[PDB]
């Protein structure tokens, strides 16, 4: 009953465009970059009240987020950043921008038929990950 919905629930990668251009671009390791590359997490994403969690569970390294829309809040990213972000939703998107260090990075994340496309952009790089229901 809220619009959030049909984000919620447990997805599974099934492919990845652009996401080691993308990670150089954001200033990853080169062996974080091979790593993270690998992994094949699962995004489980939820919602309780106006507080929405998402998961990421990897071979490489889970991490946890939860947050209410438009409020900012410190992250650790899986790389090791520690960002300022906020995720608001826009037009039926969740736009979330990282901050660190005078960057930005965005992520958007979207439901496109049956799949929840991942966009994300750091200057002109961007890296398209596509997940299924798992
Ligand atoms: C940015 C995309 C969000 N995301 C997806 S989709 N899968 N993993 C992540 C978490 O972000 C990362 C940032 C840098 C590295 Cl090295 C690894 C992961």
């Amino acid at each position: 009953s809220h619009m959030c919905d049909a984000f919620v629930g447990t997805w599974k990668l099934v492919s990845s465009e652009n996401f080691d251009d993308y990670m150089k671009e954001v200033g990853v390791g080169f062996a974080t970059r091979k790593v993270a590359g690998m992994a094949k997490p699962n995004m489980i994403i939820s919602v309780n009240g106006d507080v929405i969690t998402i998961k990421s569970e990897s071979t490489f390294k889970n991490t946890e987020i939860s947050f209410i829309l438009g409020q900012e809040f410190d992250e650790v990213t899986a790389d090791d950043r520690k960002v300022k972000s906020t995720i608001t939703l826009d037009g039926g998107v969740l736009v979330h921008v990282q901050k660190w260090d005078g960057k930005s990075t965005t992520i958007k994340r979207k439901r496109e038929d049956d799949k929840l496309v991942v966009e994300c952009v750091m200057k002109g790089v961007t890296s398209t990950r596509v997940y299924e229901r798992a």
